[PDB]
């Protein structure tokens, strides 16, 4: 049987995001966007990251891949809006998508299993990395299932040597995110659960 924080967690991370392709932006101020989607709806982002605070402006194209928190509602005249959390980067693309190689470890045991992340964008937000990283984590391994399978963390290594990490203990820091990096540099991206 797990807490009330566990649980809050395991709903976090297994109620979906969200990815729009070629969004426009139209505003941008100290951390909040307004961007107009391919379908017609607009999405409030914030970004409350002081080292992630993306500069697109008016008219520029970006990319979304991202969550709500809160639920979406529709304006007076009929337009559907998003409030969203963070994942705006540029749209540029790979030549041919490529595999991320997670490496999985629970309860000090290399999991046989393999599931390797799929991705044709040459950037990602850190905090897309950690709700793709745990949406795997809680779907195939259990994490926040049962109270054994509660914490430990992931890391992921770069071509040269920086390293990311989060808790899989506590939800993802989105007041400390670092700005978005480029897949095609990562040189191994491991997740353990204690």
């Amino acid at each position: 049987s797990t807490n009330d924080n566990i649980k809050d967690l395991l709903d976090w991370y297994s109620s979906g995001s969200d990815t729009f392709t070629n969004s426009e932006v139209l505003d941008n101020s100290l951390g909040s966007m307004r961007i107009k989607n391919t379908d017609g709806s607009i999405s409030l982002i914030i970004f409350p990251s002081p080292y992630y605070s993306p500069a697109f402006t008016k008219g520029e194209k970006v990319d979304l891949n991202t969550k709500r928190t809160k639920k979406s509602q529709h304006t007076s005249e009929g337009t559907y809006i998003h409030f969203q959390i963070s994942g705006v980067t540029n749209t540029e693309k790979l030549p041919t998508p490529i595999e991320l190689p997670l490496k999985v470890k629970v309860h000090g045991k290399d999991s046989p299993l393999k599931y390797w992340p799929k991705f044709d964008k040459k950037q990602l937000a850190i905090s897309t990395l950690d709700f793709e990283i745990r949406h795997a984590l809680t779907q195939i391994h259990g994490l926040y299932r049962s109270s054994d399978k509660t914490g430990g963390y992931w890391k992921i290594t770069m071509n040269d040597g920086s390293t990311y990490q989060s808790d899989l203990s506590k939800k993802f820091e989105y007041n400390t995110e670092k700005p978005p990096i480029n897949i095609d540099e990562i040189k191994t991206i491991e997740a353990e659960i204690n």
